[PDB]
RNA sequence: UUUAGAAGGAUUGCCGUCAGGAAAUUAGGUGCGCUUAGCAGUGUACCGCCGGAGGCGG
């Protein structure tokens, strides 16, 4: 009863070795939802107030 | 200088059938309404008169 957000941030191997048998690149997917970009305001167009 | 500036919600329709509210009753005792006044105000205006509309006599 927890989400894949709870255990990719401890790691439990758990979800370590469920993903390992279903795949081969838990390791880089991991790292992309660890460490992900914030989102930034760069400009503004006529849908916005 | 406004969470700025813009907008067609539309068309159609069978709610129906039945029925026992019912029985009993104690509202009762008492009681100070009350001292003053002018229907007045003026109590209403009448006949005329020429004129023709407009103006004085009793």
């Amino acid at each position: 009863g927890r989400t894949v957000m709870e255990h990719l941030q401890e790691d439990s191997a758990e979800l370590r070795h469920e993903m390992e048998e279903l795949t081969d690149k838990y390791d880089e997917i991991r790292d992309g939802i660890l460490n992900m970009p914030s989102m930034q305001p760069y400009r503004t167009n006529q849908f916005i107030k």
